[PDB]
């Protein structure tokens, strides 16, 4: 049908909007501390302590896989790589100050990602 290919359409332009909003996002993360995920090499006890891990990486391949079907989806898996950052690492360490950074220099961009979605 025509209508589902106008979808198809408007889903493939969103992935276009939120994979300019990603890069941009990433952009702010010069360390690449959210890049990969928490390796369980690494930190074998994490997932014991955060129930839904989160990085860019992962954002990455459910973008191209036409995984988000709006930007309120897209927002909830970043909130999510700050808030478990935020949570598994102490106030006084390089993790959590770069969670920090990221979350306030990333509010202006998705602020108005928000925007030119409407
Ligand atoms: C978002 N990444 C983290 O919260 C990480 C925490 C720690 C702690 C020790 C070694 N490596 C890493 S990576």
């Amino acid at each position: 049908s025509m209508e589902q290919v106008a979808m198809e359409l408007r889903l493939t332009e969103l992935t276009r909007l939120l994979r300019s909003v990603l890069d941009q996002l990433q952009d702010k993360d010069p360390a690449r501390i959210f890049a990969q995920p928490v390796s369980l090499k690494e930190v074998p006890d994490y997932l014991d302590h955060i129930k839904h891990p989160m990085d860019f990486a992962t954002m990455r391949k459910r973008l191209e896989a036409q995984g988000y079907k709006n930007l309120h989806e897209f927002e909830e898996d970043f909130d999510l790589i700050i808030d478990n950052c935020m949570k598994y690492n102490a106030r006084d360490t390089v993790f959590y100050r770069a969670a920090v950074r990221l979350r306030d220099q990333g509010g202006v961009v998705l602020r108005q990602a928000r925007r030119e979605v409407d």
